[PDB]
């Protein structure tokens, strides 16, 4: 199970990067070189990296020494042939944006907030990304008094709609991904699921420039169905990007490795993408937890492609069992594919079978057998079969 | 604090009626004829009630029965000046919806939800209700075989699409509204949140025709905000209807009557419905605790309102308290409901004091104070203030 | 992976006996008769039942009646060699029992519930239960003026110490276990997860006779490690019983299979009762979706059993792993198994090396090595290693 | 409502000290010298204040500074007559601290975390503390292999043991409270809720020397009933210290000012607390925002005695009023406080009235009339009666 570039695995500087600083505790780790993440993880078969603007050019920085940081980066992209495909903004860890981003109350920081992300949009371009993802993680409330919600979204609607204006008025060919968030480190956070984030993007100007960035841990932490969402977002034609990790259950956002957490969702996350043929990066949003040193950092990062590989050949075997083909055809999964009354509404209110003479009590006592089609798909994760 | 059918309070009629059967135990209460329910309901002051299909025929009548049921029910209505704005059908209680009405697996299954639907349908319409609400209790899964979910979407929008050509076809003036939930019966439901709701209406051909149905204790059991929901719903133009009752926390679906639960979350949500000028009933959709005879069950369903009205007054005192408005102004409520640019794009790339000459640490120094906001809305509500 | 009788596992006459009763819905399956299900389990390889009262005896049986219900019942186990390890009391069907049993407000049903359990513990001695189970399903509260917990812990003591009183006059060889649950079908139950049961036992007149039964789902549905859990209740030589089903997190009482909800949890659970040679039952507390028809059933039944072999020889696998032994050696597992100060306070006080020369950077500098060994945890269980 | 020193208010150093350190942010305030937070706290009214030994004195300082920061420390307690009731241990900054301080799996560490608590004991002792908190935030796991959770209550135990063995020989009158947490910073800790901390401390060598510190949130990140966990340590007699805050259901640890959050669950705790006598310190582990500056602070802080004293005096009024006595009686509280079996086992047997006529449909009629209670004491929180 060994990955190569041709899987599309990728990682955030600040995932391997995280020195294990949490709200009870001081780092554990020293920083990690930029250069020095890329070369780790392009020896581990990684695909590519993505950063946020403070990840890569620390905050402040004068022109020069932006200039170098660049340049050091690019060149490791280079030795390497690692990719760039996604980038975003740090509107979240400066004690500017302690009331949000592109909704603080402030409406100065609202402008600086629109004009730190331009910047990194442009760099974003220059180095290839194809996708610049939107984290909200201070637009929220503690209280309910704090925030008007509508004028807040109204706030959001213009941030985003600007943000268009700019890519197509420079001819940019980079579409945007919000990424939805319950909350954490705000007391609830705006557009809180993929279900709100898909809703408010059909209020935007031009829609077709906006999909979803979900997380797997994010959408549990509201005890969500993560492969459920992600059928509506597919569904949707609105999933360009996706972040892996693990999360047990309803909790602070613990970021594991993918794999951990809940296996069996996925395992049917896995089957989801692999079937429906996504074809973005998988990118990996996770902490080696602060009990690590380096080597158990890239330990952790090894092992999130790894479960990827096996589960995805799981699925993969899962799919192509005859025996499986045929539970499917009994628990009348084909079926479910078939339109319900293609004949149309007015053949529906004239057919009799549908009502004046179905036999309701025949049709409910007919088994879904959904119990035996659950252990086959149980003994193929395990490889019991 | 006492109602008048002016202030629009709503009961179904499954409410009150509710006989204390739960997943452990017997009925403790007798059934309520309905037209006791109609009568008992005008006495404490209520605006009308609402049904299922099967509430008030029980299921498999002949059409002469139900003319009988129909025609008392009339009566009662008649005799007290109660109405019916709404109603709405059972699609989860007849064993032959196991694994769904519009997207169960079984096509004829899917054949006959739609027929019983469009059925009561022509009923509402004639009692006349303004909207016809929709709960998919068991559209879902509890294993991740069973159920293809855009397979599943596919057919949801397809139900969906029929009864709106059903609609404008009759020329009926009725809307639809559908009330998510995050799960129970099923492990997980399709479309499990107001955010899913919303997103899923956009892709229906007639998205005017739809709206949603938001039930406090249904978000509550996601650990989502209530009221920030809400405010997404009204903002989308989208609040059609809405479920109110009362939920302490993630567990099984309580129905506890409106104002226990989160007291906070019905304060704030009634200052929203409020002051944003929400005109539709104000439905409860609640459960007198089966402990209770039916003394209490009349007890309980006259705290639901009496609670609204008594936050109604509190929110309205704090709104218009001089002290709260310049608590207001301080916390820059004022500066969230201003445009960030109404400039344009090109003045904000060019405007130094939007990023070259913004001065961060000043921006950055600037308490929000929310607490004291905070806690003026606590003194309110408490009324120690 | 058959499962034969020397593997202990045992199943409730109400787990494949359960009609599909939810609280939206109506039965989809017929009754069993006990006697069959006690056939049809000892044909899957079970090694015995248990029971509630009313589950074998319906509510209100004449003496006579009695008597034939317990006759067919043994001759069903004569026939088979079924054992029945394990008995309880139904006190929360009955509507007499809203308020509780041993708990309720009034005087004269607790009396009552007491009379209920002794004669059943007698019937239980007959049949040669080893174990008998207390469930206060309903012993808890939906509103907090509804019951001083303190006099409702005081009466739950009473009860107890009674019982306990009637066992020894008796000469009965049988203990207590009490199961404990969060919520539901009260909104908050008494004596809520292992720890608060634990806590109790420890107050009552003859605490060696009582012990806990945890069930899987119930402590997920607080949010809590269930290995954890019962690690604690190995340690204080408590675990008498265990109940083995599925959960997916904070929610409703799912009892799916066991295996189904969080299949790494499983997986730990199975390693802690190997390796700590827990020598009950391995009893299943689960139900069949009403998805399903009789055929299901039997196939969710037996998919339990499958489900605890696997992983009994997937964690057997891992801790003979030499790779694995060397990794929790890595780890430092030796090393908390290790006396801190054996030397004694006074040693521990004069030590230089544990504070005036402790090098603390030093220490904090070694990594953990978990990440590693979770990985290899991983890969046992998906047997990809 | 205006709190005296004699209301036993007391405040954390670390909480109205807390910059706004988050996961995902940098601190918005400067650091506060401690002899300024008990400044600012004696002139609001509290009654004292508590510290970690770091908060107190900085990691790593030689006896010299040690000594200036006591003797500067006591300058302000003597100017303000504020006490130190409590004090606690820093076990969770320090990297060395990264897999628990008495349960790490390094034995050099476990030793070195004895000596640091021993210490601080001393210097507790001087300044006059009754109450001694462990607070065990590292002790648990993120993957189930890293800790045997056997072993580690076995070096729990020892380390508890040993304290217990050092205040009894320096003759020292103070006795320890644990604190416990369901999870964050670990993904499980141990000792997860009160009834797990009371279980664990009936296994001590001198269990009269500890009871246990709950805090309202903590419970409540388990989705517990916190007024009853409060009442189960009461009835146990471990009630020996209690941290008040606010809570927003299952989420990371809030640490809101208390009366935010849960509302309800507030006024029964204080119903609780005033009723039994509790007569302990009311200690606030609570955080002011981060979008606060320090007036914000002191507002929050102002603001957590103000609601217990409001919930206070609607609590009295509640208990006072004739019409919720009469209400009290209605639904049987007395009979609750009534022994069940007085008159004991044989007598119990005997009674024809409980069981053989006893009329269990005249029983199970009867309403409990919970709900009118119920609302009665929601007018009574409202100033509504
Ligand atoms: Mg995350
Ligand atoms: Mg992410
Ligand atoms: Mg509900
Ligand atoms: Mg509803
Ligand atoms: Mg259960
Ligand atoms: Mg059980
Ligand atoms: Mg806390
Ligand atoms: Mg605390």
């Amino acid at each position: 199970y060994q990955p190569t570039p041709e899987d599309r695995f990728t990682f955030g500087l600040w995932t391997v990067g995280w020195q294990g600083r949490d709200p009870f505790g001081d780092a554990t780790r020293r920083a990690l070189d930029p250069v020095e993440s890329v070369r780790r993880l392009a020896e581990l078969g990684a695909h590519g990296v993505t950063f946020h603007d403070d990840d890569l050019i620390p905050f402040g920085s004068s022109d020069s020494e932006r200039e170098e940081h660049v340049k050091r980066f690019r060149q490791a992209l280079d030795d390497t042939g690692m990719k760039v495909p996604m980038a975003t903004t740090n509107l979240f860890t400066h004690p500017v944006f302690k009331d949000g981003g592109f909704t603080a109350n402030d409406r100065d920081v609202r402008r600086y907030a629109l004009r730190k992300t331009i910047r990194n949009i442009d760099l974003a371009v220059e180095l290839g990304a194809e996708t610049y993802v939107a984290w909200g993680g201070r637009e929220g409330a503690e209280s309910g008094g704090a925030k008007d919600v509508r004028d807040a979204l109204d706030r959001m609607k213009e941030a985003f709609d600007l943000l268009g204006e700019y890519v197509t008025s420079q001819g940019y060919d980079i579409r945007f991904a919000i990424e939805p968030k319950p909350n954490e480190p705000r007391g609830d956070i705006l557009l809180p699921t993929v279900g709100h984030a898909l809703a408010f993007i059909e209020r935007l100007e031009r829609p077709e420039l906006y999909g979803v960035n979900p997380e797997v841990g994010h959408e549990q932490m509201a005890g969500l169905n993560f492969p459920h969402g992600i059928a509506q977002a597919l569904w949707a034609g609105k999933l360009f990007h996706i972040d892996l990790n693990g999360q047990n259950g309803i909790k602070y956002d613990q970021d594991l490795r993918f794999g951990a957490g809940d296996l069996r969702a996925a395992f049917w996350l896995v089957d989801l993408l692999e079937s429906a043929g996504y074809s973005g990066p998988r990118h990996f949003d996770f902490k080696p937890p602060r009990t690590e040193d380096f080597d158990g950092v890239w330990a952790s990062a090894a092992g999130c492609m790894r479960n990827y590989l096996i589960l995805k050949e799981r699925a993969a075997a899962f799919r192509a069992d005859p025996e499986v083909q045929e539970a499917l055809r009994a628990s009348r999964l084909d079926e479910l594919a078939r339109p319900t009354a293609a004949d149309g509404l007015q053949a529906l209110l004239d057919d009799r079978s549908a009502f004046e003479e179905f036999d309701v009590d025949a049709a409910a006592a007919r088994g879904m057998a959904f119990e035996r089609l659950d252990q086959l798909a149980m003994d193929h994760l395990l490889g019991a079969r």
